[PDB]
């Protein structure tokens, strides 16, 4: 079967109050595996999880010229203090940090931005909305196997900008290696329009297989942000993907 | 298990226009489409929705039978063929919202809710009043989600009667010669974008029943006889029909 519903994951979003959705993909194996094939096929808005595309079309364009790239801080005092600094592409999206992707947009400009996001195959491919904050408020909206679709393209070199730009964001996405696995990944947290979600997507490398992974899940209250990644891990150690 | 087959695309691309297909083989178990990014995203249902609404209204009791006459209310709509007295073959065939409205008012919210959480139909998270909702863009469902559905109303597996099922499927009846048969339904979603056309249902050969769903940009009214025939140019493709 291509596709396997495992209802049995669910246990790691109710030990929590929470309902949610994991998505897998096997790549040697070319089969998926969800707790909930609906869930895993609504679309969203992708939130921070759109520094994924937004940082190759910086890239590709030249916007951003490299990852050492340095973008000041503008001075404006906000609410999460690691934004209230200097960063480059690798701080910036480890920190998620917003108002340096929106200085990326502003440059990208709509029909550019819509353009790239057509040619990307990405969600719903709609950037109505401010330009700025489409991603956040707009009509955007990816659901996790489209998410999968897209990173299976990053991760293969096969997105249609350089592969130049693609390694770059690659290397931005790393979030966690050792002996034993690879994980490059970015959170999302969406909360300006309900329902609010965290996300996280990316992959995990292992010595000889890609497994792909998207999740996403309710998120009434920021207590819940690091459910993203645990609720994750659990049903990778499940899985006897990772130790 | 499932094929993407984008030779189908020229036939949108003949009209100027972009949508998916879904096939279903039932014999062989097996999934076709142009398209399979689009195949699994949730579009409004618009009319398509009146083949849950016509079951759960029968199943309820609140449409009696197939000869039950709702009557015109009197009031002149843009669509001339509202403008009448209906049962539910014919409210079917001209997909006469007001009264499909009028089911879902006495059908209700609680229970319109458990029978579409019973039939797996469409978003968990369903918003809008009952009379509004899917007419609003309270509930989306995408084309691999549409044959689930008839494939369970075919076999007669959702959770209403066998009586409720068979009824139905009499009022989808849309064409039928000595070939084929197609049970089927249409939708146009104008009030929220992209503006959709559907056609969804199967067609029922001697020996096989191909099920299909098909959506496809419709900008204007001026497009909407070609959910039809786009459907029908890939059955002929296919040799589904002759
Ligand atoms: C992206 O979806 C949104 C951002 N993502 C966030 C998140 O995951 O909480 C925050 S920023 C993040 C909070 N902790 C990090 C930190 O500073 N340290 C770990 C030291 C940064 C934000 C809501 C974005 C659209 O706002
Ligand atoms: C359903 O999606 C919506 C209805 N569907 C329509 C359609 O397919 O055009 C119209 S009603 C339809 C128009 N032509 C038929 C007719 O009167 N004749 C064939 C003579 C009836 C409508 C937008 C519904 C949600 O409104
Ligand atoms: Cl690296």
């Amino acid at each position: 079967k291509e596709w396997q519903e495992n209802k049995s994951w669910n246990a790691h979003f109710t030990e929590h109050k929470s309902q949610g959705v994991v998505v897998l993909w096997n790549e040697n194996k070319q089969q998926g595996f969800t707790n909930n094939l609906k869930r895993a096929n609504q679309a969203f808005l992708p939130a921070s999880t759109f520094k994924i595309p937004n940082s190759l079309i910086a890239l590709d364009l030249g916007v951003v010229k490299d990852e050492h790239q340095v973008f000041k801080w503008d001075g404006q005092t906000r609410d999460i203090a690691t934004w209230n600094r200097d960063h480059n592409l690798i701080t910036a999206m480890k920190y998620s940090v917003v108002p340096v992707y929106q200085e990326f947009a502003r440059q990208i400009g709509e029909a550019r931005m819509s353009k790239m996001l057509h040619a990307f195959d990405y969600g719903n491919e709609d950037i109505s909305g401010n330009v700025d904050s489409f991603w956040l408020d707009g009509g955007i909206r990816i659901s996790a196997t489209e998410q999968i679709s897209f990173l299976r393209k990053l991760y293969h070199n096969k997105l249609h900008v350089s592969e130049r730009s693609q390694r770059i964001v690659k290397q931005a996405m790393l979030t966690e290696a050792n002996g034993d696995y690879i994980i490059r990944a970015k959170t999302g947290y969406s909360t300006r329009i309900e329902p609010k979600i965290g996300w996280w997507v990316g992959w995990v490398e292992l010595d000889d297989n890609v497994w792909f992974f998207a999740m996403n899940m309710d998120m009434p209250t920021s207590d819940g942000l690091g459910l993203r990644q645990a609720i994750t891990k659990e049903v990778l150690k499940q899985e006897k993907i990772i130790p």
